[PDB]
């Protein structure tokens, strides 16, 4: 079903450092989304280079990979109706001056470069990102959506 | 240092089910403890059996394994000074009738059998539980404590 | 006065089931609105049929009445300046994909059909709905607005 | 079953006045207890008198009725296992100087006389209070406990 | 730096009376702004007259000064990137019917005249207002921004 | 009246640092206590020395002054009935291992030395601390208690 849609959400090293892991997870929880993947990791540069490949050229890339490599990240896969579209809305617009109070970036980050959180911008982008961060065994299902989430 | 003590907290299937994961995590972060391991898994019978092996002959064993296997759980290693003893106080005492408001069990569970959460009861149980539930490459430490451990 | 305006808010069976009654009431409370009616009820089909009469024809009607009949609802009357207009804003837009973080539907529901909450869309609609759900004795006043709330 | 025990909680006029209704409700929901009765009323003298009838000869009787009548209150029946005993712990002990942070009185009231909230002290007081404050058609049960009661 | 920008925020007597001081401060805190001034005061009429000088003529002025004089105010100076622009956003639009859920006025005030909170609308206006409410000694710095905040 | 008792709470540099000021304030407001003094300052050595003068010969004196001076703190006078005794309960006992979840230390500090917060331990310490940290024109009272004090 469409209610088997999945999105990738990462909490970057400053989100963790500022003790926001509980608060962020809790927001998805009370929305009514289902957790299907959760993992705490030190991301390899390889992974980060691949993740940020579309920007492998721009000047900021090096320091950006460095930031993400610099601390633990929380990797998450959340499941539910329009979870990609709604998920971006819950995060707020990427720019931390356009982010409205009540969204995550809205209530919580100021710095545009070294922010708190990432979200998939499309269903395609999510599948790509879930592939990259998660092995298929680390995705637990029990929502009988696993048999529908094929592409 | 003594500030490198680690303890293991599990959120049992009901806790995940009831949507209490973030809340539970929030309490530990805001107390000041360091997250050094966090995963979402379906516990295997082989793991659950090894984990509860001191109870393997009690009559409720099979059903307790069946409970813990029945849904995904969240496993966690937290770090800090007296994090084991302190973590036991934050959950509240094992029996959710003796549990006090302000603790996790106090605020959140009613049933004694299927309850919300588990925490290590000793540094030794912690070492054992931790190694049982996490491969050592799964741990993430940056706190310059990893060496001490 | 205009500050004797009243609106009807219902928490539907899933709002109750998901343990959101405290959180929803508390939002009106801290806004500075006054509670003048609160009641926990199993709605009769008659009541629900009358409530949803404008849609007594559309296909979804039957299952919609069924949902509302299927569990306890919390009925509320809140009082205060522009409480109808502001009340809809606090709920968010009815569609759970347009609902912004920080509103009730925003933070809390995903499913468009079986949602969490209802609010009056007009002062007329409120009077109609308050009539329907509440007996005049179940409206407690102590805000000296009872003598002004005549239409 | 024992999981069909009901208890009565009232939020006295100050509690409503101070905007604490939702918060108070939130604590019971999140503990896991079932709401099976909830109304907003002006308590009558005739009801308040019958309710506090064990105190009808103490010197403060009249004024205590006058307090409870002076503003609308929120009445509630909650359901669950040990909900009476457990509900007493969540409010904190009757005297708001012995009350502990994390309990409702602890977090919210200062004055001993006019305080925030009332809870039943026994299954018997609960049955009595409940029937006194609610007609039985006012209760809403779906939890397949209604029969047990 | 631009990250030494400062804004003035006042909590008016009703914000205090309604016990909202913790909640308001906490919102700036979790945003990631730095407190550089905080003071609890009974404002002189002189101060208030000067503050509200641009409206020293309009009819509402007298009662408006009276309100602000009528109770304790909390005066605050917060520091950080775009703290003036972001600060207004965190407050919500000044009119309490346009204020969106999730902002401070949004979640918390209804009355347009006697509201909860004030925020600077510009960097100029902030400097003016900080001058007026704060002596330079009451501004504590420890963010090494004091040496940059010159105009 | 007895409802005019004042007590002094300081938030030490770590508390401000960790972003806990609002939260801490929220607890006192929501309990019902009146804010009658609130400032954000760098404490001087001369003040900190006078404040901790009963400890001036212990070996940790110098370093404790250095801690309290190392960053800005938030000073507060709160008003109400038993606000000193009650305020001590809300913080939790001085040693953050005996502290209970639901109290401020319980929920928020781990380290015993550098901790989050201070509260007066007696009406007399309160009077002394208050006058030490606040000039009397800095206090704001409207509660018709100012006279009583």
């Amino acid at each position: 079903m469409a209610n088997c849609e999945r999105t990738f959400i990462a909490i970057k090293p400053d989100g963790v450092q500022r003790g926001l892991v509980g608060e962020i997870i809790k927001r998805f929880e009370q929305k009514g989304f289902r957790l299907v993947g959760l993992k705490f990791m030190q991301a390899s540069e390889d992974l980060l280079k691949e993740h940020y490949v579309d920007l492998k050229d721009r000047p900021f890339f090096a320091g950006l990979v460095k930031y993400m490599h610099s601390g633990p990240v929380v990797a998450m896969v959340w499941e539910g109706l329009n979870v990609v579209k709604t998920g971006r809305v819950m995060l707020g617009e990427t720019n931390p001056a356009d982010s409205k109070p009540g969204t995550i970036r809205g209530d919580f980050c100021i710095q545009v470069g070294r922010n708190i959180i990432h979200g998939s911008d499309s269903v395609e982008s999510a599948e790509k990102e879930i592939g990259l961060w998660f092995h298929p065994e680390e995705l637990v299902d029990y929502t009988s959506c696993a048999q529908n989430w094929i592409y």
